[PDB]
Parts: structure tokens; C-alpha cells; sequence
């Protein structure tokens, strides 16, 4: 009984109007994001995504979409921002090329929202990270793609971790910095999350920005639950030949479905991280036929467990369910296992991953940190993102201006 089983009782069987309509997603959750420029809509404008959801609302798109159709739907804006960002770069103006190539950027996202899953999206992947580092190489401190060799690979796995890179001008082997290692989730990847990397940067901090296995550009074996852990070693590696980084100085910060992978890395790469963080992660009961047969119609814009059974490489959600048990970190003997330094954040009410992953995570090995965040759903925002740069400034002994480096992360644009 899901009811019995989870925190949050019988929400788990109230369907979310969202997905009742595009229509339903736009009004009653993407719009309000969108005017404030923040997550799923970094780098982006309601001028942008305003006329695509009312072409959308009228064709009257809704679940089960055709994500050719839909992806469709995006590219003449995202085509047209890229031609006003060439125009732009052309004429010599560097910081309006850059705010269009970053506003095609995001509507390209959208468009291979929640993964990408057709030709279309794929397509709509490599346009939109095109566009990104294009917008990137024009910041004033520019983010630029690293193509690190993926050593540690085994056979069928890509051969490069394509990451995010920046680097604070003053670091040096003289005054080297510490490192802020991003792991993204199921739908924002590194040109999401790079919207965190300059306001690090202003901190005297670096940032890698890697993707979880099964998307964007994760070279990693989708089924194979040890596939992270050979990603991490290549990622640490990379970051420890690089000697303007402090290696004794690594913070790896989880979000989402990102979560999991550095909760488990607090353990497969104790030695090698100062601290890990989990906001909006699972770790057991993420992976339950229960939570996953109710998922799909709750808090998350699309449909999530058959989103996560494509990730991790199943053709359906029957078959995920089948073989989920052993990517638990309670059933694979991860949380047994030593850890370094943990933080766990999460809503109470979480409708994605379920704050009970929470209470495995506290019931196992080495006491951890925690905040819970009642009467708020995935990732508890933004009372979550306080938490998290109070404990990283403290941590790393930062100017502890946590309130200015939120302020700079919702996007302006013309």
C-alpha cells in the first residue's frame, strides 16, 4: 500500500492537473518560473516561451506526447534567437550575442524536456549545447567545455565526460581555489546548471558541471549501477592534473536525480571529496514499484518513472521496475560503507523522489546532515539553496554573501 508505505500518505494517489493539458502545464506551473527566469527557464524569456505555449495551447498538445511534434514546436524561436545572437556578435556586440545564443540555449532545453527520447530532441541536444558554449565563449569569464578522457571506461561506454569548466581568474598553484563539482538530473544538464558557475566564480571558486548516466552527454553504461563510480574517477582525475584547484577542497552538490549519484559518491569517492551534498536526491525507495507506479501523474512536468526507466536504459517502465532493486544504495551495500562529509536536503512532500530516502540515508552507517523543508515539494526551494551556500561558505571559509550569490542566479534579458 503506497498510501502506507511513503511520508506522504495519499497524496501519492492525487493526479497533478499539469498533466491534464500543456495548456494545464503552462498556467498552472511553467509560466511563473518562466517570468522569473529560473529553473527550468536559466538563460531564458517569457518573450521567448510565451508565443511557443500559445502555438502549443492551440494545437492543444497534452500527454501522451509525440516528442517530435512537440520538440517541433520550439525551434523556429530557437532559430530565430541564434540568427539575432549571430547578427549580434557580428556587429561587435559581444554581451547581446551572448544573452541570444543563451536564450536559444534554453528553448532548444525545453524542447528535449523531460530527456531527450526522439531524433528531434537529440537534435534539439547538440543545438542547444551548439548555441550554449557559443553564448558561454562571449561571458565576460567565459565557460568552456572540457572533453575529459574518460579512463576509467569499460566497454560500450563513451570515451570523453563532457563537463563545464571555470575557473576563478586569481587561482593559481599560489593561490589555488577549491572546486564545486555539479551533478545534474534527470532533465537539467551542464547548460542548466551553469546559470551556479559564474556566481562561484565571484566567490573564488571553480566549477565542473558533469551529467548523471543516461543524459546529455554521459559516456557512462546506462543498466550498470558501478558506471558512476568510473565516471566520478575520470571527473576527480581531471580536476586533480588541473593545480589551480585544491584537490583536499571538493564539494560535490547533487541536484535532483543528481542527488543520488553524490550521496553515493560520498562513499565510493570518500577519500578524494571534502563533502558531498544530496538537495531533491533518493537513494532506495526511488526505485520502488510502489513510488514508480504513482510517480508518473504527480509534482514532476512530464512523466517521471518512465523518464528515469529511459535514463538508466529500459524501453519501458515494466521492465525498470524488473531489475530498480539494485540500484539502491541501501540493497548494493553503499550506505554500510564509510562517508565523507554529507548534507541531505530535501521537501518533506517531495512527489519525485521520497523524503523516506531521506530517513534510509539516516538510518545507515556515519550520521549525516540534514535539513527537511515541510510543506514543500522536490528540492524544498528556496529555503534549500540558503541552506546549502550557509553550510558550503562555512565549509570552504567563503565571504559568506549567500543572499547576493542566490540574487545572481534568475536571468536578465532584454
Amino acid at each position: 500500500s503506497a498510501t502506507e508505505k511513503y511520508y506522504i500518505r495519499d497524496a501519492i494517489t492525487k493526479p497533478a492537473v499539469h498533466h491534464e493539458s500543456y495548456q494545464k502545464l503552462w498556467e498552472t506551473k511553467w509560466k511563473k518560473p518562466c517570468e522569473m527566469g529560473v529553473y527550468p527557464f536559466m538563460f531564458g524569456s517569457i518573450k521567448d516561451f510565451e508565443p511557443v505555449a500559445q502555438e502549443i495551447i492551440k494545437k492543444g498538445l497534452k500527454e501522451p506526447y509525440d516528442w517530435d511534434e512537440y520538440a517541433q514546436m520550439y525551434f523556429p524561436k530557437a532559430e530565430e534567437l541564434a540568427k539575432i545572437a549571430e547578427e549580434a556578435e557580428a556587429a561587435g556586440e559581444k554581451e547581446k550575442a551572448s544573452e541570444y545564443y543563451l536564450r536559444s540555449s534554453a528553448v532548444y532545453r525545453i524542447s528535449r524536456f523531460p530527456t531527450p527520447r526522439s531524433e528531434k530532441q537529440k537534435y534539439a541536444w547538440r543545438k542547444g549545447c551548439e548555441v550554449f558554449y557559443k553564448g558561454a565563449a562571449l561571458m565576460e569569464y567565459p565557460i568552456k567545455e572540457v572533453r575529459i578522457p574518460h579512463k576509467h571506461g569499460i566497454e560500450g561506454e563513451g570515451d570523453v565526460v563532457p563537463v563545464n569548466f571555470l575557473l576563478p581568474p586569481n587561482a593559481s598553484e599560489t593561490s589555488p581555489v577549491p572546486c564545486v563539482l555539479i551533478i545534474t538530473g534527470l532533465d537539467g544538464y551542464r547548460t542548466e546548471l551553469a546559470v551556479w558557475q559564474q556566481g562561484w566564480r565571484s566567490k573564488g571558486v571553480a566549477t565542473v558541471i558533469a551529467e548523471i548516466p543516461g543524459t546529455g552527454d554521459s559516456p557512462a553504461l546506462r543498466q550498470d549501477p558501478t558506471s558512476p563510480d568510473r565516471q566520478w574517477s575520470s571527473v576527480l582525475d581531471w580536476i586533480e592534473s588541473q593545480k589551480a584547484v585544491d584537490s583536499k577542497k571538493i564539494v560535490a552538490w547533487g541536484f535532483s536525480t543528481g542527488g543520488y549519484y553524490a550521496l553515493r559518491m560520498a562513499h565510493t569517492h570518500k577519500d578524494r571529496l571534502l563533502a558531498t551534498i544530496s538537495l531533491g536526491g533518493g537513494a532506495h525507495h526511488m526505485f520502488d514499484r510502489e513510488w514508480l507506479e504513482h510517480a508518473n501523474k504527480l509534482e514532476y512536468p512530464f512523466d517521471l518513472s518512465n523518464t528515469l526507466a529511459y535514463k538508466f536504459g529500459y524501453p519501458d517502465l515494466e521492465s525498470f521496475i524488473e531489475e530498480s532493486s539494485k540500484f539502491s544504495l541501501l540493497n548494493d551495500g553503499t550506505l554500510q560503507k564509510p562517508c565523507t562529509k554529507v548534507l541531505l536536503v530535501n521537501g518533506n512532500d517531495d512527489e519525485i523522489f521520497p523524503i523516506d530516502d531521506m530517513f534510509v540515508s539516516l538510518e545507515n552507517g556515519q550520521p549525516k546532515l540534514a535539513r527537511m523543508v515541510k510543506g514543500k515539494k522536490h528540492m524544498g526551494e528556496p529555503e534549500s539553496f540558503s541552506i546549502i551556500l550557509e553550510w558550503i561558505h562555512k565549509l570552504l571559509g567563503l565571504d559568506g554573501k549567500i543572499k547576493e550569490q542566490l540574487a545572481m542566479i534568475p536571468s536578465r534579458t532584454k
